[PDB]
């Protein structure tokens, strides 16, 4: 025994948020990822704890009130990683009443009712501002940003820390249940090391591929279908220096955002497209790029091409298939589904779900499979703290204080250091004392003393883990800076 509680199969931000959920209650938990933590839908997100404006135009008011009371939950639980942003909204009479904007803010401003966030405003855009003269007016209103993939990051820790076991670069090929439990088994995409495990309960948390799991994996029926609704994003040098966020209206009614990104760049997505295949191969077209520059350039008086554009990418919307015509007016929410047998081995599933919701999806998640468990411990979530988040305060001010007690760190070090590890910094640089403790400079004041402790803690196998899941340095590293990483991880991973 041998047998586990719970096994999650499933490393982005639904499966890790169930794992850690469970761990925090006393169920041993086993979290799967076929290859690393993050590396689909939840590292592909326009990166936004949004309530979701556009959706109460659809009546979503269970979905777009709970996801307002969560943006200031996560907002406490992982402060190195999440922050205020506030987003500006263009009037375009034309496509929707001024009037009308000012009834969906009031209720974004009280659905979900919040002790900390501002408060909605109006705005008039003069001959000096970013936009084109005839925008003359907006509106002006909260939500926040977080670090996505670094999010699905804090809950992996997090489930180890409770005693729960991680494995990535490991794909489950079955599951059935026998004598009462599930049998499951894996198998490690690299060395082709075969596994099996048993256990009480099973979350199927595979995202794009939840009902491909139950077809391939259980040959079981699944109970919803899923629409694949592919999403790209193009990135550009900043647009603009101000630090808010636009929402651009456009012809089709569906929003657009323009993001202000690390300093340096503006991320500008997103688009709304059904997709067929394989989700590991999703990639922008160009129809999508000329349709998100179309959006920015008729707003926006400093006009971009294609040839500004320096990164984009890509992933699919696992979306709860409600059967709507337009993929656009699908529903957001999340269905969980559970079944069990003679009473035992259930079976939890999860379609759908936004980054936003992860945590109360988690909760309800744990609300039904409680029956099956003991002896188990209430809910905790809320009132936790995620790794890494135990600033006694605010991400620019520990930043200094980490650099007042590590004063060989540059600012732009520091600042890296708090606003992606926040309080590990100090597990990541142990005994340095000087840069050249910081062992060999990959390029970026990208470190060895980096590379390692994301090696050591953080699950990384491959530069891209690294590079574009860990830490968003693939930005600024060039190719054969980039090999140099991924030669050094070979030597070390030996
Ligand atoms: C374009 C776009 C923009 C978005 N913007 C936002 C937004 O800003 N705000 C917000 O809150 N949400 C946003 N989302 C929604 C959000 O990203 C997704 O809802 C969410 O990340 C779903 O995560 P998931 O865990 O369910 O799926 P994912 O986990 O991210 O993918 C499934 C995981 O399961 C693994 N897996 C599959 N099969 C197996 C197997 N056999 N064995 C082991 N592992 C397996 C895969 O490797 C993968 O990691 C956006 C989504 C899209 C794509
Ligand atoms: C009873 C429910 C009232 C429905 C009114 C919804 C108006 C919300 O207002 C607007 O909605 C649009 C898309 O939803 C977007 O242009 C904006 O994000 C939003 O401000
Ligand atoms: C040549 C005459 C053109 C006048 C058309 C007036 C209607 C334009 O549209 C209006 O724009 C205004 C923004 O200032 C807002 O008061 C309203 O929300 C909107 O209805
Ligand atoms: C949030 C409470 C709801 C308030 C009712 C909405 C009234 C706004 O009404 C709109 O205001 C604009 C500027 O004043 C005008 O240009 C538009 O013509 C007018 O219809
Ligand atoms: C389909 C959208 C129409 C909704 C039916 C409500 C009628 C809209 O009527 C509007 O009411 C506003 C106050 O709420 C006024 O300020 C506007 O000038 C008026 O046109």
């Amino acid at each position: 025994m041998e047998t586990k509680d719970l096994i999650v199969i499933g490393g982005g931000i639904n499966g890790a948020g169930i794992a850690a959920d469970a761990a925090g209650r006393g169920l041993s938990v086993l979290m799967l990822e076929a290859q690393d933590l993050a590396c689909a839908t939840s590292s592909a997100s326009s990166k936004l704890i949004h309530g979701g404006l556009r959706y109460l135009e659809h009546y979503e008011f269970r979905l777009v009130s709970e996801a307002l009371a969560e943006r200031e939950v996560l907002l406490k639980m992982a402060p190195h990683i999440a922050f205020p942003m506030r987003f500006r909204l263009p009037h375009r009479p034309h496509l929707r009443p001024a009037w009308m904007i000012r009834i969906g803010l009031f209720m974004y401003d009280h659905l979900g009712k919040r002790t900390s966030l501002p408060g909605s405003t109006g705005l008039r855009f003069g001959a000096n501002s970013v936009l084109k003269p005839e925008i003359k007016r907006g509106f002006e209103y909260s939500d926040c940003w977080v670090d996505d993939a670094r999010l699905v990051l804090a809950n992996a820790q997090m489930v180890v820390r409770k005693g729960g076991e991680v494995l990535t670069r490991t794909r489950a090929t079955s599951a059935r249940r026998e004598n009462g439990l599930w049998i499951v088994e894996a198998e490690d995409i690299d060395t082709g090391k075969k596994y099996s495990w048993q256990a009480r309960g099973l979350v199927n948390a595979t995202g794009p591929w939840v009902k491909q799991f139950f077809d391939d994996g259980m040959h079981l029926p699944s109970p919803y279908g899923i629409r694949l609704i592919k999403g790209s994003h193009i990135v550009v040098p900043r647009v603009h220096t101000q630090k808010q966020a636009y929402i651009l209206q456009n012809e089709d009614k569906r929003i657009v955002f323009v993001i202000p990104w690390m300093d340096e760049f503006s991320i500008i997505g997103t688009t709304d497209v059904e997709y067929k295949g394989d989700p590991k191969a999703v990639k922008i077209e160009e129809s999508e790029i000329n349709y998100l520059l179309n959006v920015y350039n008729t707003h926006f008086k400093k006009q971009l091409s294609r040839d500004d554009i320096v990164w984009t990418y890509s992933g699919v919307r696992p979306l709860c298939d409600d059967e709507s015509d337009s993929p656009q007016a699908i529903t957001r929410d999340y269905t969980l589904d559970i079944h069990d047998e003679n009473g035992k081995a259930p079976l939890l599933s999860v379609f759908g779900g936004k980054l936003t919701t992860y945590r109360k999806l988690a909760e309800h998640a744990l609300e039904k499979l409680t029956p099956y468990y003991q002896g188990i411990g209430p809910a905790w979530t809320k009132e936790s703290v995620l790794p890494g988040g135990a600033i006694e305060g605010d991400r620019d001010d520990y930043a200094a204080r980490l650099r007042r007690r590590y004063p060989f760190l540059t600012e732009s070090l520091a600042r890296h250091y708090a606003r992606t590890y926040g309080s590990n910094s100090e597990l990541l640089l142990g005994n340095a004392g000087t840069v050249s403790d910081l062992g060999e400079d990959f390029g970026h004041e990208f470190y060895e003393a980096e590379l390692k402790y994301l090696v050591d803690h953080e699950w990384v196998r491959r530069a891209d883990d690294a590079l574009w899941r860990r830490t968003k340095q693939g930005m600024w590293l060039n190719a054969d800076q980039q090999s140099r990483v991924s030669q050094w991880l070979v030597e070390y991973t030996q």
